[PDB]
């Protein structure tokens, strides 16, 4: 019975009967909107309404963007709202929407959860031993759970709960964590200290309010110093900080140091304010500092993360009133039994196909089909499904490296891409750039490159450029990767992939043979040379030349997908027809930020296809597309028009129908889902992870499927991925069940469970 998998859904009772609804405005100030910036206005000013009126302000709607408010205010104040800076005049088109929590599942489904939101973390942010670090985020303990040298960690859970699946309303939790550092920023850290900081994130210890901001400004003024007035007469925030403090007000908040640093930041609506640097803690971003045993500390194993926020719930959420103080969270999760997806089969080269054998218990099957995958990719009798000789290539190097171990690696390198891909023949040119001569930051290597590529030197189409890491932190993103893509395929006709210096130079030491230095390899600390040979090889070569190893035999629900990401005004579009037979990605560049207009996702799609219609062996007619975020209704209307339009022409059948959905690799409502095993000794309560295929349905427009699961994973927990449903006519069973397929090609680690379906996470590749 390893089928029967419980979740981390939590039913909730007392809602029977609490239609608590009850009023409807619209919007008037949108006269000059953006398609885009209209919906960072709203945001502002639903915010300004729920926090300064401090009761549930929830708007969620389609198209003209409309406000709930309560008929309890007082005084609305509803022509009068942003009278500062726009004048939307507050309509009342006031119908009383009274919405039970038992509804057959209406479009209100998406309000009567933005109010059980609201209300459900005023027991939360009222208790005391809990902190909220900003408006729906996880909740925190004020206590640490492990001391771990130099920096806490505290632990926490998030609480958000949408619809259940046997009907009503529910509890969705995940455990969390949080690095911050022991001891305060400190009243003896001097101005150059302060500064070093700016745009970091810190846990301001106020009070009984603890919160988190990102830095923005080291003030003008000491915590002791007249700034701000309450009377005119300036007051010191030593000053502010009594006024607004509480009878049994802690020693910290009224003894400050006023000689020492004051912080600036700026609200969850956009208001300036400080805050001493003795209070202030910084948060580590461990990924900023690769603190690796600090991430041994984030990974729970199974039966923790179950009994971590078990706890949680039987602990804080039990007795829980807000007006109607009925509501309590009936402290059992959801359990049911289901049919887990099998792994596709998939057809290699020689028309050998890999099927996941139905004998072997699940388990034991499965380690057996993910081995194969690379097996057979090796294997010369089956190997690659695409066989055929690469056309010209060009391996680019630093002339630093030219010098030194260029020629050991690049021979290592083309012998490891022939013992992978021997159809192909690797034999590539070996220029250089000269790195040093000009600059050597990102400008000058840059100017090297591309005087390089005006001479003419790279011939060929396809390049592999060798380059250097200028900084750290992965939120820095190389500029540098990115615009040698950019400027070679633009302005000369390439096709770029690029590798870094750092890691191979790590694998290449200078031995002395025969009379001479000569580089030869090493395999002690640092890179693990010949893997990193092999990945490189099979990544930047054989994907980078559209050579893909294994294809999936059988055909998805849709006829044809695209993932779109938009991160730093940089768009990309995959696209995956016949079994991933056909794969397209393209750039082009975003006006808005993350957004991408309507107009130019139109035309994107309708010339990456159109390209590729006539190798699609059929009529094509079910597409779907996957957004990484947020599907901004600018991006769906192309998104239909697109395809319409196909509709007339003759592209598609007339009856095509689109469906946009949203993939949440970051889920606003996080899950998991655990399955069983005798408890063993070892394992008090015997949780395991849920078996690879497993998934589950809560709406018609919520799920979950296991990308990553039982018998490969390595080590900690499976994180179920959220998709959503956006609009279009697809069953989102089918959605997640093809998904689930789309993430079985395996392609930059064949023998891995990879947790994204090969759509958006070549949008991810793709921009690195």
């Amino acid at each position: 019975s390893h089928m029967t998998l419980e979740t981390t859904l939590f039913p909730l009772e007392g809602l029977e009967g609490l239609t608590a609804s009850y009023q409807l405005y619209a919007v008037k100030g949108l006269s000059g909107l953006d398609e885009t910036e209209y919906h960072k206005n709203v945001n502002l000013l639903v915010r300004r309404l729920s926090f300064s009126m401090k009761a549930p302000f929830v708007a969620l709607s389609r198209d003209g963007e409309q406000f709930i408010a309560v008929p309890n205010y007082v005084t609305e104040f509803p022509v009068d709202h942003r009278v500062v800076r726009a004048m939307v005049k507050l309509v009342p088109t006031g119908e009383p929407l009274n919405l039970r929590f038992d509804a057959a599942d209406d479009e209100y489904d998406g309000l009567r959860l933005r109010y059980l939101d609201f209300v459900l973390q005023q027991p939360l942010f009222a208790n005391h031993h809990l902190w909220q670090p900003g408006s729906g985020q996880p909740f925190f303990h004020k206590k640490p759970l492990k001391r771990l040298d130099d920096v806490d960690l505290y632990d926490g859970v998030s609480v958000r709960a949408a619809k259940h699946p046997e009907g009503g309303f529910g509890i969705v939790c995940d455990a969390r964590s949080k690095f911050i550092t022991h001891t305060p920023i400190g009243a003896r850290a001097d101005r150059k200290r302060l500064g070093k900081l700016i745009n970091r994130s810190c846990l301001y210890k106020m009070g009984d309010h603890w919160y988190q901001f990102r830095i923005d400004a080291v003030s003008d003024w000491k915590v002791g110093e007249p700034s701000l007035f309450e009377g005119n007469v300036p007051i010191s925030l030593a000053q502010q900080l009594v006024r607004t403090a509480g009878n049994a007000a802690p020693k910290s908040i009224i003894d400050l140091d006023p000689e020492g640093g004051a912080l600036e930041y700026f609200t969850s609506t956009n208001e300036r304010r400080m805050a001493p640097a003795e209070l202030c803690f910084l948060i580590e971003d461990t990924h900023g500092r690769r603190a690796a045993k600090l991430q041994r500390q984030t990974i729970l194993s199974p039966s923790e993360r179950r009994a971590r926020v078990n706890g949680f719930i039987r602990r804080y959420l039990s007795e829980l009133n807000i007006g109607g103080a009925k509501l309590s969270a009936g402290a059992r999760a959801h359990a049911f039994f289901t049919e887990t997806h099998m792994p596709p089969a998939l057809s290699f080269g020689n028309g050998t196909v890999l099927a996941p054998d139905t004998s072997k218990d699940r388990f034991q099957a499965m380690q057996e089909y993910s081995s194969m995958r690379r097996t057979m990719m090796l294997d010369k009798k089956v190997g690659f499904f695409h066989q055929d000789v690469f056309p010209p290539q060009t391996l680019l190097l630093p002339e630093s490296v030219k010098k030194s171990w260029g020629p050991a690696f690049a021979s290592d390198f083309v012998g490891t891409v022939q013992e992978l891909y021997p159809a192909g023949g690797y034999r590539p040119e070996i220029i250089e750039y000269r790195d040093k001569a000009y600059g050597g930051g990102v400008p000058g290597q840059m100017k090297a490159l591309l005087e390089v590529a005006e001479r003419g030197e790279i011939k060929s189409g396809d390049v592999l450029v060798m380059l250097h890491r200028i900084n750290g932190a992965p939120r820095a993103q190389d500029k540098l990767a990115a615009m040698v893509c950019n400027e070679f395929e633009k302005r000369f006709g390439k096709r770029v992939q690029v590798i870094h210096s750092d890691s191979p130079g790590r694998g290449y030491k200078r031995i002395f043979k025969n009379d001479k230095p000569t580089y030869v390899q090493q395999r002690g600390r640092g890179v693990n040379i010949k893997g990193y040979l092999k990945g490189a090889a099979l990544n930047k070569v054989c994907l980078g030349n559209s050579r893909w190893p294994f294809v999936l035999r059988d055909p998805l629900n849709a006829d044809v997908t695209i993932g779109i990401d938009v991160k730093n005004n940089m768009a990309v579009f995959t696209m995956v027809a016949e079994g991933g037979r056909i794969v397209r990605v393209q750039r082009s560049r975003s006006r808005q930020r993350e957004q991408l207009l309507e107009s130019q996702v139109t035309q994107v799609i309708t010339e990456m296809l159109s390209k590729e219609l006539p190798e699609i062996k059929k009529q094509v007619q079910r597409v779907v597309i996957h957004r990484d975020g947020r599907a901004w209704p600018a991006e769906i209307a192309g998104a239909r028009k697109t395809f319409a339009d196909m509709a007339e022409s003759g592209l598609i059948a007339v009856d095509a129908d689109v469906s946009v959905f949203e993939v949440l690799k970051s889920s606003p409502a996080p899950l998991r889902l655990f399955s069983f095993e005798e408890p063993t000794q070892e394992n008090p309560k015997g949780v395991i992870n849920p078996v690879l295929g497993s998934w589950l349905k809560l709406s018609e427009n919520d799920g979950y499927i296991c990308t990553t699961g039982a018998p490969l994973l390595l080590q900690g927990t499976a994180d179920p991925l959220h998709v959503r449903k956006a609009f279009g006519p697809m069953a989102i069973e089918d959605a997640l069940k093809d998904v689930f397929d789309l993430s079985c090609l395996t392609w930059p680690k064949p023998d891995s469970c990879m947790r994204l379906p090969l759509t958006i996470k070549l949008c991810d590749i793709a921009l690195f």
